[PDB]
């Protein structure tokens, strides 16, 4: 029963300005966001599932129910929109962002205490691991 409830600090962050660069932010916001540690707020609710990621400057919110496709506004990432369907994978998460860019999406899973997160555009791929933690 895997259940992505908790709060999650960022442990590494390999290979995001490549990414971001596939999304086209210009490099002054790549060097930017890769330097932010944000925390992770995630609520697994039935299928309902709301992932914050929380820095003290710049905030992403995603709110959705697995299984369903929603339209994703990536607003103060690359300001792009995208028909995103986040669904089960056994005990991954596997998201397909569809819009202008070929191969958009992520996937998201659990190693003991590890919240682990590849995402991917256009073939180039970012890992990034948060650990849980219980100050809040
Ligand atoms: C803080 C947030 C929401 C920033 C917002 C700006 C950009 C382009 C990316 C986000 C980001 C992450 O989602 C995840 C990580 C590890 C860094 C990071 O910088």
């Amino acid at each position: 029963p895997v259940d992505f409830t908790g709060y999650w600090k960022m442990l590494v962050n390999e290979n995001f300005e490549e990414y971001l660069r596939a999304l086209d932010v210009n490099v002054a916001l790549r060097k930017i966001a890769n330097l932010l540690k944000p925390d992770k707020e995630i609520v697994q609710d039935g299928d309902h599932m709301i992932i914050r990621t929380l820095s003290t400057f710049r905030n992403y919110i995603m709110d959705f129910q697995v299984g369903k496709e929603f339209e994703e506004d990536l607003t103060g990432i690359d300001d792009r929109k995208c028909m995103t369907t986040v669904s089960w994978d056994g005990d991954k998460l596997q998201c397909v962002q569809k819009g202008e860019k070929e191969g958009r999406g992520w996937t998201q899973w659990i190693e003991g205490d590890e919240l682990h997160l590849e995402m991917r555009v256009e073939g180039v791929v970012c890992k990034q691991v948060f650990k849980k933690v219980q100050h809040h």
